DNA sequence: CCTGACTCGC
DNA sequence: GCGAGTCAGGCT
């Protein structure tokens, strides 16, 4: 049943056709400066397998790779593009990426290999990568015979699946989403990951020492207040000290035992002086383990840069995710954690970090899609939306809005931005589910358009089986018909939240594409470094700041045209921390 | 070596 | 509402 192919010892002309399925295999999950273990090409002339050391040293092959007119169909082209960048080789002409195509057709499938994508079209003449390479300690590249056939089978599947995938995307009206948005974005993310972000390791190591000292003190104080020493990091051991030895009350209980979440401890603080210390301990320990030691582990010792990997085909909303390290969750709320950002600096002297973020893009998108007159007017006046929401919900003038009123109005808006449950609102505001319901009801009286939208989107999700975003990204919600209240309610909140969060994702992705085109036209050295959901982080010569101050916000604000303006705030400084 | 509990961002 | 990374504890 084996698949026929040529295991070539040298590159030939028929291997350089202007249309082909290409496989440039990188087995290591983290593909930065990683090995390319084999190459497979499938075209009109047949199927071929080439040894990397052979193909990558061949002028003809390298030129073919870099020729934008020679079209390649691939799976996860960013992986190959970056692996090639580290070797000084440019990959161009990728006209179809099966991973991105499968992701757009149904992000819930979790397609992470050619076999998974192929199964969507009843194509099974290819093995899952895990079956070929195993997983974990047993992971490894098999002998050439097995490797070669696997790569050729993947290339063959890609070659065969391009047409059906493109046809369904077209039917879904997502063909431009793939070709004009996700694929071009893939190349931009590849440049961003490759460039990396410079880290001041000495700065990180210094704060690391401080934390270590502060942890040691708090750690001791904790054993003193408890009368004994224990593993504070053990929610099991901590529970014993807290709810048994010290007799603190049990307010919430986890599926396995005593709940020691920050929300719980906060309520126990007044009962004993140990609680505040445990909280402070959790905090410092979080920064030390995750943002100091964890970050230092992934910095490249030679360039002192971190090279994250943006997973472009994971989230169900269209947002990107970041790993090794995750640069989308660097502290900022609390000052102590915020200082971690002083560790991220420009890659060159006399360069600066420039950060631009969308102001309330989710609520602006909601005003647009729901066409709520009150909400649209609020943004047209560029009002503080939380203060305004408080004025309406509580029926008071702007002067009458107290800090606590604004805080609660902010929580209601937050719940709308992320589509959290009524139960979630009650929990966040530490009030009763019933009182939370009253707030929500009050909100709908003030924003009837939003109310209308929420009801209409749920019905639409039930009728069509999915909801869509501004640029036609899609999310199937089969649980929307479930007779189980909880499961159904969850699907309903996703129906409400996806067009909002998803459309916000579409916009920033287009802004990134538009921005890169503008930077190139202007011949600026500035370049994108990171994207954190609603913000773009760049670095550039200090001499380009003034131009970026006008260029970046404009490009971001004009990415799309909504019924309300889009607003972008920006700052720049010597470190990421200073770009505030 | 995998799940639960925790916490960080938006 | 979720992404990711940490830890501890049980697998084994
Ligand atoms: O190259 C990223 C791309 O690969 C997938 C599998 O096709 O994920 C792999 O690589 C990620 C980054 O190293 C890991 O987080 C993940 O565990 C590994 O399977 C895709 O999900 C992703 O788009
Ligand atoms: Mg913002």
């Amino acid at each position: 049943a084996a698949m026929a192919f040529t295991l070539a010892d040298r590159v030939t002309e028929e291997m350089l056709a202007d249309k082909a399925a290409l496989v440039v295999e990188v087995v290591e999950e983290n593909y930065h400066d990683a090995p390319i273990v084999g190459i497979a090409v499938v075209n009109e002339h047949g199927r071929f397998f080439l040894r990397p050391e052979t193909a990558l040293a061949d002028p003809q092959f390298v030129a073919w790779l870099g020729d934008e007119t020679k079209k390649k169909s691939m799976f996860d082209s960013k992986r190959a593009a970056v692996a090639l960048k580290w070797k000084g080789i440019e990959l161009c002409g990728v006209s179809f990426d099966l991973l991105l195509a499968a992701y757009l057709l149904d992000p819930a499938q979790g397609v992470d290999d050619v076999a998974a994508a192929a199964k969507m079209k009843q194509y099974e003449a290819v093995r899952p990568d895990e079956a070929v390479y195993g997983k974990g300690a047993k992971r490894a590249v098999p002998d050439e015979p097995v490797l070669a056939e696997h790569l050729v089978r993947k290339a063959a599947a890609i070659w065969e699946l391009e047409r059906p995938f493109l046809d369904e995307l077209r039917r879904n009206e997502q063909d431009r989403l793939l070709v004009e948005l996700e694929q071009p974005l893939s190349s931009i993310l590849a440049e961003m990951e490759f460039a990396g972000v410079k880290v001041d390791t000495k700065r990180l190591e210094q704060m690391g020492k401080e934390l270590a000292e502060q942890l040691g003190t708090v750690e001791q104080r904790i054993y003193e207040l408890a009368g004994q020493e224990f593993n504070i990091n053990s929610p099991k051991q901590l529970g014993v000290i807290l709810f048994e030895k010290l007799q603190l009350p049990v307010l919430k209980k986890t599926k396995t035992g005593y709940s020691t979440s920050a929300d719980v401890l906060e309520k126990l603080a007044p009962y004993h002086e140990i609680v505040e210390n445990i909280l402070h301990y959790r905090q410092l320990g979080k920064l030390q383990s995750t943002y100091i030691e964890g970050l230092l582990k992934v910095v490249r010792p030679d360039t002192k840069k971190v090279h994250t990997i943006f997973n472009q085909a994971l989230t169900q909303t269209g947002r990107l995710s970041s790993t090794e390290p995750n640069l989308q969750n660097i502290p900022i709320r609390l000052e102590e954690g915020r200082k971690i950002r002083q560790a991220f600096v420009p890659s060159e002297s006399d360069w600066l970090i420039f950060a631009a973020d969308y102001s309330q893009i989710e609520l602006r998108v909601l005003a647009h899609i729901a066409e709520d007159d009150n909400l649209m007017e609020a943004f047209r006046r560029d009002l503080d939306i939380h203060t305004k929401t408080a004025m309406d919900i509580f029926q008071v003038s702007e002067d009458e809005v107290t800090p606590n009123m604004r805080r609660q109005a902010k929580a209601v808006n937050f719940g709308i931005v992320y589509g959290i449950s009524d139960y979630g609102l009650a929990q966040n505001l530490n009030i009763s589910r019933k009182e939370a319901a009253e707030f929500i009801e009050r909100y709908f009286e003030s924003f009837p358009g939003v109310k209308r939208y929420m009801e209409n989107i749920v019905q639409e999700a039930k009728q069509k089986g999915y909801v869509t975003t501004l640029l036609h990204r899609r999310r199937y919600l089969p649980d929307i018909t479930s007779r189980n209240f909880n499961v159904r309610s969850f699907a309903e909140r996703m129906a409400m939240n996806t067009p909002i969060q998803g459309s916000a994702a579409d916009i920033i992705k287009k802004a990134m594409i538009d921005l890169n085109a503008r930077l190139k036209e202007e011949r600026l050295q500035a370049h994108l470094l990171l994207q954190v959901h609603d913000e773009l982080i760049l670095e550039a010569p200090k001499e380009e700041m003034e131009r970026l101050c006008r260029l970046v916000p404009e490009v971001m604000e004009q990415a799309v045209t909504l019924r309300v303006p889009l607003k972008v705030d920006y700052h720049y400084g010597s470190t990421w921390y200073d770009a505030k």
